[PDB]
This record gives C-alpha cells, sequence and structure tokens, in this order.
C-alpha cells in the first residue's frame, strides 16, 4: 500500500505524483493509456511523415501562467514565439479591417460600450468562491442571448462569437455566457487577453516537460485503467481492469471529468456532484490541423465561417504549411474531407487543402471530450465542490480549476492544492 | 414694465427671449455689447481679410445635441463636416501609430482596463442630481492624480491628457477629474465622444443661427449693461450702466457666470452660491487660430507640446490655411508669435507661421472666460444650485448646464428650463 495513490498521468497528475515523492511521500500513479501527457499530446503528424504537431493544447503565457513558467524554468525547457500573424483574411463583413483587430472606427463607440459592459459582468466573478457561490444566474444563459443583448455592430459582434467559439469550443447557442466571463476573468478581468495568451509554444513539444516530470516518478504504470474506488475500509482500494488492485491512504483522481462517471466510488460522491458527473460537460472543442498548398505564411483569419478561426500554424516547405482550424465537433465533421475544402476556401479560396489532422477527443475512452466547457445552467448549480475532496478521494485538472479551467496552468493549480491539504491531513 | 426681462443675447437669452415671446410675453432682451452671439462670434480673420472665422464654439453633433439639432433644422440652416483628418503627425513617442486613434497594441490591454475604470467612474453620475448631491468629492481631486492613478502606458496617457487640455481648457494640475467624468457622462457615458463631437459646423458660421433667432425677438437693446437686479420690492428692477432702469415681473440671467460677481443683487444671493461666484470657474480655454504656408490638408496632432491639439481648420488658398491650436491660456501668451512658432514647429517643422488669430475671452469684461470649467473642489460643494432660481430671478446658460456644460446645447437646455417655468409660475 501507498500513501498516495493518483489516477491519470495528465499534468495535473504528474505534478502531484512528483511533489508528493519529493516531500517524502510513497506515490504509485496508474495511467489507462499507454502514453503520458493526456490532452498534451505531441505525436508525429497524419500528414506529414517526420513532423511532430501538438494534437492537444499546446499554447501558453508566462505572466498568465506562472506554474507552468516555473515548471519550463525548473526544467530548462525552451519556447518559442507562436507564430506571428502578419497576413488578415477575415471574413467579418466590408467593413472589417484586415488586420488583427479589425474593428472599424464607425464602430468604436459600441465596442467602448460593450467593453464596460463586458467587465462590469466579468467582474462579478470572484475566482476562489465557485460560480455556484455568487448568485450568478442570471449570467448563465445561452451566450447568443447575451451576446444580442449587447446589440453589437456587425464587426464586433462576429468577430467576439467567432473567438468565443474557437475558445469555449461550443456554438453560441450552447456556451454559457457566464463560463464566457469566468474566462475574461481568469485572464486579470481582460477580453483581449484570452486571445493574446496565444503567447508562445514549446520548442520541441509538451512531451519534453511531460518527459522531465515522469523521471522524478518512481511508480507509474501504463495500461492501467481505474474502475473503482473504494474508500468504504480503512484504507482506499483502487480496482483496475484486469488486475490486482491497489491501496492507498489517500487518492487522487486527475483524470478528466467526463471519464469520472465510468469510475465506480464507494461510498457514492455526494449527491449534489452527481449528476453534472452523469451528463459530463458540454465542451466540444474541435483542433484541425490542416495540411495545405498555396497558403503563404503569417496568415490568420476570423469570421462567419463554420470554421470561426483559421490560422497559420507551422511551415511544412516552401510551398507546403499547416493551418490550424478551430471549430466544434457538434457542428462540423472532419472525416468529411469536402466540407473542410469549403470551410477553408470561404477564407482562402487560392488554398488547396491536402490533408487534415486531427484528435477525437470526444470518442476516446479515456477522455471524453476536450477541454472543458460547461453546458447552460450547470456551473451557477455546481462548480466549486466538483473540486473537492469527498473523504479521502481528492479531485484534481483542468477541468475542475477555479483560478484557470480548460488550461495546463489549472492542472497544475489543483495539483499544487490537493499537494498542500495531503501534507497537512 | 414687462413679463419678462432677458440679460444676455448669447443662444441662452435669445432662445429664452424668443420663447417666451412667441408664448405670448412681453419681453425685453438686454444686451450689453454691440452684437448678439456671445461666445458664439463669427467675424472677419484679423489675418485674412475678407474671411469669415468661428472665433469663439464652432463644432456640434447632432446625436448629442437634439435641441441644437431642432434650431438648425426650424430654420433651415446648413451645416457641413468639420474638416476631415487625413494625415496624422502626432508626438506621442516613438510607439505612437499614425492615425487618429494612435494607440498601438502593446498598449491595448491597459486602454481596456482603463477604459472600464474611466466608465466605471463616469457612470456614478447622474446628470439630473448635480454634482455636490451625489457622494463625489472623492473624484473631484486634479486630474494629474486621477491618470497618475490609472497608470497608462505612454501614448494612451499622453493622449489622454492632450484631449483633456483642449477640451476642459485647463492643464492637467488644474483640472478636476471629476469634470472630466462629467463631459463624459454627457457624451452618452462615452470617452471617445468627446472626441467625436467635433463632428460639423455652420455652413455660414453661428451668425446664421442668431439672425434667425433675434428676427423673433421684437425689443432688444444692444450696448445696454446690466449693473444691478433688485428684487426687494413687488416687481424687480433692473438697473443699467447709463441709463434709465427697467421693470419685469421675472429676470433671466443669461449672461456668463463669471461675470455674475460684476452685478449687485438685492436681495443678495443665497449664500451658499457667493464665494464660487465671486471666485469665478476655472475654464481658461485658449483657442489660437493661426495662419500658416506650407501645411498640406488634412492634417491633426495631438501630443506632449505647449499645443495638446493642433489641426486643420480651413483652406485660405492653396498655399496658405488655417489651422486651429488649443492650450489654455494661463499656459501660453498668443501674442508671443516666436511661441507660436516653437510650438508649431514641434509637431510640423516643415511649416512656416505666417499669422495668429484668437479672442482674449478672459480679458473681456463681457465674459471673463471661454467656456466652463471649475477649479478643483468647486462643483462637487455647489453646482446644481447655481442654476436654480433665486426668487423671481433665474440664472441660465452653458456655464451652468447639468446635461450638457461647455457648449451650445447647454444653453439652449438651461432656457428651456427657465422658459417652462416661468410659463407655469
Ligand atoms: C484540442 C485541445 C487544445 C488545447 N489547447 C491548450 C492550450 O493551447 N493551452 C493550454 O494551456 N491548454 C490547452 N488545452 C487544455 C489542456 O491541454 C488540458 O486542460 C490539460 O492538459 C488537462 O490536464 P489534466 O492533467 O487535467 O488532464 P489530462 O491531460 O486529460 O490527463 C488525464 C489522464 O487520465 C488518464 N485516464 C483517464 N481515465 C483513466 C482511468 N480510469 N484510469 C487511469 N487513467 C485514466 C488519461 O489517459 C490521461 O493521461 C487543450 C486541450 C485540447 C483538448
Ligand atoms: C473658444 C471657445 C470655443 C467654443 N467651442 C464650442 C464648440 O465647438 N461647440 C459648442 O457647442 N460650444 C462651444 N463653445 C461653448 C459655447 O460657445 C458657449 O458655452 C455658449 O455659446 C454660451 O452661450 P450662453 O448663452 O450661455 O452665454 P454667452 O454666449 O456667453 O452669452 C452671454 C451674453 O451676455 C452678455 N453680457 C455679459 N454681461 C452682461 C451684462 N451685465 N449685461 C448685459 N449683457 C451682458 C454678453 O455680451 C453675451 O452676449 C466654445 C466657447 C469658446 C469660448
Ligand atoms: C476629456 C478626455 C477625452 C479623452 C479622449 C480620448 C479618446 C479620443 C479618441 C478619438 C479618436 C476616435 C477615432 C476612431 C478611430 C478611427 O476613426 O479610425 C479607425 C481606427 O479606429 C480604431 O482603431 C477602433 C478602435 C476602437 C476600440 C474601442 C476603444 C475603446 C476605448 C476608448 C479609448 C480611451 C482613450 C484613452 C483611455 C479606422 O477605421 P475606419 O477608418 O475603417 O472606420
Ligand atoms: C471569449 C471571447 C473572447 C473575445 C476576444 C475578442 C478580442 C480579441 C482581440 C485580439 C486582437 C488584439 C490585438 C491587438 C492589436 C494589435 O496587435 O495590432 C495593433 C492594432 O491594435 C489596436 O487597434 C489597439 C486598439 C485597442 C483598444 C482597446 C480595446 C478595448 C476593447 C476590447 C475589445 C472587445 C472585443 C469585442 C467586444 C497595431 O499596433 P502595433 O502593431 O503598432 O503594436
Ligand atoms: N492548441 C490549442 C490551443 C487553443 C486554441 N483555442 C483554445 C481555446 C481553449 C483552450 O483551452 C485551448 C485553446
Ligand atoms: N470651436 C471650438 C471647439 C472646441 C474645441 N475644443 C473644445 C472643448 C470644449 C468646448 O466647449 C468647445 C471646444
Amino acid at each position: 500500500m501507498y500513501d498516495a495513490i493518483v489516477v491519470g498521468g495528465g499534468f495535473s497528475g504528474l505534478k502531484a505524483a512528483r511533489d508528493l515523492t519529493n516531500a517524502g511521500k510513497k506515490v504509485l500513479l496508474l495511467e489507462g493509456g499507454e502514453r503520458l501527457g493526456g490532452r498534451a499530446y505531441s505525436r508525429e503528424s497524419r500528414n506529414v511523415p517526420g513532423l511532430r504537431v501538438e494534437i492537444g493544447g499546446a499554447y501558453l503565457h508566462r505572466k498568465h501562467h506562472p506554474r507552468l513558467a516555473a515548471e519550463l524554468d525548473r526544467y530548462g525547457i525552451p519556447t518559442a514565439a507562436a507564430s506571428e500573424f502578419t497576413s488578415f483574411r477575415h471574413r467579418l463583413g466590408p467593413t472589417a479591417v484586415d488586420q488583427a483587430f479589425p474593428i472599424p472606427g464607425s464602430e468604436a463607440v459600441a465596442v467602448e460600450a460593450a467593453t464596460y459592459t463586458l467587465l462590469r459582468d466579468a467582474h462579478r466573478i470572484d475566482l476562489e468562491k465557485g460560480l455556484e457561490n455568487q448568485d450568478l444566474e442570471d449570467l448563465d444563459i445561452p451566450l447568443n442571448e447575451y451576446v444580442d443583448k449587447l446589440d453589437l455592430p456587425p464587426v464586433s459582434r462576429q468577430f467576439l462569437l467567432a473567438w468565443a467559439w474557437n475558445m469555449l469550443g461550443q456554438p453560441a447557442d450552447q456556451a454559457s455566457a457566464l463560463w464566457m466571463l469566468q474566462l475574461v476573468a481568469a485572464h486579470h478581468y481582460s477580453i483581449l487577453g484570452v486571445v493574446l495568451s496565444l503567447d508562445e509554444v514549446f520548442s520541441n513539444g509538451s512531451a519534453d516537460l511531460v518527459d522531465a516530470m515522469s523521471q522524478e516518478i518512481p511508480e507509474i504504470r501504463l495500461q492501467t485503467v481505474v474502475t473503482g474506488i473504494d474508500q468504504s475500509g480503512d484504507v482506499v482500494n483502487v480496482t483496475v481492469k484486469d488486475g490486482h488492485a491497489f491501496q492507498a491512504h489517500s487518492v487522487i483522481v486527475a483524470t478528466p471529468m467526463n471519464t469520472w462517471r465510468r469510475i465506480v466510488f464507494t461510498p457514492a460522491l455526494p449527491e449534489r456532484r452527481r449528476s453534472v458527473i452523469e451528463e459530463g460537460h458540454g465542451g466540444q472543442g474541435l483542433k484541425i490541423l490542416i495540411h495545405v498548398r498555396g497558403a503563404e505564411a503569417g496568415i490568420e483569419c476570423v469570421g462567419d465561417g463554420i470554421f470561426p478561426t483559421l490560422y497559420d500554424y507551422c511551415e511544412v516547405s516552401e510551398s507546403e504549411r499547416l493551418l490550424v482550424a478551430f471549430t466544434d465537433s457538434g457542428s462540423f465533421d472532419p472525416t468529411d474531407i469536402g466540407a473542410v475544402k469549403d470551410a477553408v476556401l470561404y477564407y482562402l479560396p487560392e488554398v488547396e487543402v491536402l490533408g487534415i489532422d486531427y484528435h477525437d477527443w470526444i470518442a476516446d475512452p479515456l477522455f471524453e471530450g476536450p477541454w472543458v466547457a460547461p453546458r447552460v445552467g450547470q456551473f451557477s448549480r455546481v462548480h466549486k465542490e466538483l473540486g473537492e475532496p469527498a473523504g479521502r478521494i481528492h479531485f484534481v485538472g483542468s477541468d475542475v480549476s477555479l483560478e484557470f479551467p480548460g488550461y495546463i496552468e489549472g492542472a497544475l493549480e489543483t495539483a499544487e492544492c490537493a499537494v498542500n491539504a495531503i501534507l497537512h491531513s
């Protein structure tokens, strides 16, 4: 038996396991898949043999992500500027200006006013309290109705919605306005900063950091899928798909929220949590890497397309590139390459699609989801509690960060908190 | 004796006199100068024989100034676009961009945040209540300290201050932050709109409208300076510099605030008002028309100069133009043409100054002031009351508008209110 079993070897699980280990605890990390890193996933391109791509989370920003910054600095891991945008090919109507901030002067007054409203509303959110504990139900409504009430003129309206679609991985009619304001709050109460935090990448991929952290963890078992967590007795018993149980004083669940429903907890989790857990969050972020010919470097496209955003990812050769598109998986089928072509050509009619690459996060039984975004109505009923212990079982991860959900920083933040709690208990 | 004597033949006095007349009242208008219009003053250029210039207030904006819009529409008076700016020659440092909105992307986050703060603060102001009745003393502090607390980076900082200097006619250390927020409030809670309201001019000058209104006023006496207003008896007695008194049931003071102290009121005005009246407001707006050679059309310059703003006014010929500069009269001497040259050449080193033209509003005994701006501490002690009746004596004018002070619209607004009050009393 161990002092702690950690379930899940994403960044959250890795940090917790590492830190408990370094604190002198006896730790086992159980990871259900064949790799470490979780929703941080670097691997070879499907389209471009020999080329390493990030298929999940990729971007960071040092001033918004100090814990992550500290990890990079600790292991001497190199970062690079995200691809600079020098060419703008928006679809935001005839009045839009082709630069990164495409709002024209005729919309300036409207944007001023919306800026006040958005930030006023965001400033209602105290990041420590939880979205259910703050009288915020009035904001937990579909994003499209919230945005309809701002009544923005066409460019700023569509610009806002496009980025929101990108960032939440939901169409406007399914996103919650409250969660959008939560992201704004998380970025130091900045709308702009939500997008500006696409600031740096890992020079050699996220696996750099995954590997650095894992090297400090002495006991890891891959291909070990947890099916049961039973704290009915004096010591927690952790059951496993094809294997003998493991035992520990504490257990940290560092798996994705939408997988929790596939574990049998004994006794059952507190009843306030159960229906959100059963239903899962609503995130449907879909990130497509698109192999192209005929695109020049440095393109950014934002607009009203089925791809709200389409922009430069990497140079493949002198004629060839990867672009990245964001949409959602409920609205778009990535295996329909004709559809992909239509979506690309909308913005970029000179561009030939050679190929697409993506990971089906939703179909992956170890995830059942990309990054977190709540269904409408969900987080103003229960949010904070999802990330709180039940007895000796801790819940961590990006999905449950109050401070930085949906980002790697939130994985690190939640782990830090569980670690500290254990070292006192 | 009359139903009403109106003292002052600016736009306020003219409206009141006209409207009372049309309501069937017996009205006398007493104007101390040789002309009607007051701080709206079109006349021939001192520099350019044959050329008509506005030496006082010139600009309007129809959506912020509905009463003025109604006057123009009533008399069929034509307006034109203010001179469009197509060339930008700012002095806001090396990071500024040469367009009308010169803030660079690196300052965007800071501007976002300041935008929230400025508008939050402005939104404390209810325009009907008066600046003394709203618990706003904390904002009534020098503008430079208010702006120091926003802690803006260099371009947006200096851009804000320059326009504030323009608009208030005070240097930052003497302007009140509260009054700046009042202007923001007056423009539908818009910072931007303060500047955007420089939207149209009178095609043929303000005298167009002055003349139209005066034609509807049957009794006017020019060169008639009021020295005394005595409501001790049943009927008000109005004494006059070199002349027989006049009598009326009501009297409307439509002279500038800073002239009130040169009238003997009997009985004395309510004592809360008296010290502000004695001291006068702090406005020192200085508008200089500058005759130039070597300037191309469409120039706008904003910066850190002794002239915060310098921009295109009118074409004089193919080589010659008028520019307009704003500063204040405490900081700059307009009769020092060498100084003028230095101020111009700062922004525009290719430009030869031929001549300057201005009116000394401060030295003019019928004004003792350009447009209103309070001294620090003044309007959060007494503001609303300055524009309220004392007995049968009414006080009107731009200077005392709660809704649009410092503008022609406020003259019209205050008059409307006095008229209505009289027609009921
Ligand atoms: C398309 C996409 C793009 C993204 N882009 C960014 C970005 O740009 N910047 C950013 O900061 N973040 C990004 N993210 C968000 C970020 O990657 C994740 O929020 C984060 O990595 C989650 O880490 P975690 O430790 O909470 O969980 P995960 O990384 O999901 O780790 C959970 C682990 O649990 C394992 N597991 C699941 N079930 C079991 C079981 N029963 N037993 C044992 N193990 C199990 C999984 O295999 C996995 O390794 C992105 C995510 C996606 C999906
Ligand atoms: C340089 C400058 C630029 C401006 N630019 C703009 C602008 O762009 N847009 C805008 O809307 N506004 C502008 N204004 C503000 C606007 O012009 C004034 O606020 C407005 O015209 C005031 O009108 P009023 O009727 O309140 O007073 P005034 O126009 O000042 O009229 C007062 C009248 O009282 C008379 N008078 C004084 N003492 C006596 C006495 N004892 N007896 C008899 N008569 C007396 C004066 O001769 C005068 O005719 C500007 C003002 C200045 C000074
Ligand atoms: N690598 C993908 C980065 C990314 C783009 N848009 C996003 C929105 C949310 C998020 O967590 C991450 C992202
Ligand atoms: N004609 C001058 C217009 C003008 C320029 N700046 C100003 C500031 C305040 C004001 O009332 C008027 C103005």
